[PDB]
Formats: C-alpha cells, sequence, structure tokens
C-alpha cells in the first residue's frame, strides 16, 4: 500500500 499527498503553496 502506497498512500501519498503533497502540497504546494
Amino acid at each position: 500500500q502506497y498512500s501519498n499527498q503533497n502540497n504546494f503553496v
């Protein structure tokens, strides 16, 4: 299982 989230402001 591979769960990824990224935020760029």
